[PDB]
């Protein structure tokens, strides 16, 4: 049996049989088949998936051969900017997104409908400096609605959020943070004889690799107002 | 509109929570001289949820920029804003039927997606002075 | 019956006979089986199983004598590196999930 995409021609030739074939086998030197209908329909829709090849043999032996391979890339790019303007030393907010609530409705007191937003946001706490820097406070949140809260389920928001306080010029931009998650996973599935063997184990060892390799970073640069407030 | 949640409680907490997925100006401006005001305005479009129409676990989404800002009267200005550029690219490919040109736009399976959403908020403020000093 | 990937022919010799055959075996010595068509069905879906060795005799003697193993190999790196700028002697976090 394989095990990328698992497929065993005998179970499935049981199957077969069960379609009406003539199988006789009285020792492992004599062995004879015929009225075989379960080929054409059995790998037909067995070998539907994607990757697949298919050998058959019935009349002298009944050998199905197959080979099943799925190769998937997905490449996702998000590149979401907000603005907020601030005045010196407040805090501000912008929020995108939307708040799940959770109604824990408790008939003993406790009304409590938590709600949180899944949101892109900025909160921030901008220190004006002379030479048109800032340090400033800002709470920077990433979160996406939970599929299981969309699942009516538990809800676990996926949430990437950096908060901290830094100093940067006007002019500049920088990285507030950074994170890489490089994924490397190899899972190879082999019969030890034929998994030896070079070509036979290419086709006797069932190989899942996936590399899923996720970076998120966040910039961030300031544009005074002042020099639009000097001019107000 | 308000979507309420009735924690109807019995044993001592009545709390309908109810909450207005709503296009909303919060404003405490105050006048300088020259025709200019520092606000605090809180802005909020927030629309009713789905999963509210669905009377489910009601998530209303929320677009809400909260701050205190100086602008003239005869001015406009980026309260805030904030583009979403959203590029997903999926390609389902057999192996050896996939590296042919031809045989793999045939033999790849292709999924991209590009979603771009911005949103920004302006803002003018028309003094009513100008009316109130002949009021 | 093996363990690994456990099998016992003679359980399933029981299922065959529920195919239809004819087994007979009077004493020790003496023993006979005809019609048999167990084999073919029986251990081409009992041996299903990735790793799997068969062998079959029926008109001297019923004998299935089968190996079954699995070797698996998995290997999995990850590799994760947050940056979080920080001003000094203060709090700052940095979290992905």
């Amino acid at each position: 049996s394989g095990y990328g995409k698992d497929g065993n021609i005998g179970i499935k030739d049981e199957d077969g049989m069960n379609c009406g074939p003539i199988a006789g086998s009285c020792t492992f030197p004599t062995t004879g088949t015929s009225k075989s209908p379960s080929p054409f329909v059995d790998l037909g829709a067995k070998d539907a998936t994607s990757g697949i090849g298919i050998g058959f043999i019935t009349d002298n032996i009944i050998l199905d051969l197959q080979l099943s391979a799925m190769e998937k890339t997905g490449n996702g790019e998000i590149v979401s900017q907000p603005k907020v303007v601030t005045s010196d030393k407040e805090t501000a907010k912008i929020l995108k997104g939307s708040e799940v609530p959770y109604q824990e409705a408790s008939s003993s007191g406790a009304t409590s409908t938590s709600f949180k937003e899944a949101a892109l946001s900025l909160e921030v706490t901008p220190q004006i400096t002379p030479d048109n820097r800032i340090i400033v406070e800002v709470k920077v949140t990433k979160d996406a609605p939970d599929y299981q809260n969309m699942l009516n389920g538990v809800p676990p928001i996926n949430k990437n959020e950096v908060n901290a306080k830094i100093l940067v010029n006007d002019g500049e931009t920088i990285v507030i943070g950074g994170v890489f998650s490089n994924e490397q996973s190899k899972s190879v599935e082999k019969v030890p004889f034929l998994g030896e063997l070079p070509y036979l184990g290419r086709l006797f060892r069932r190989d899942t690799v996936t590399d899923r390799k996720n970076e998120l970073l966040v910039f961030l640069t300031p544009r005074i107002m002042n020099n639009q407030a000097i001019a107000i």
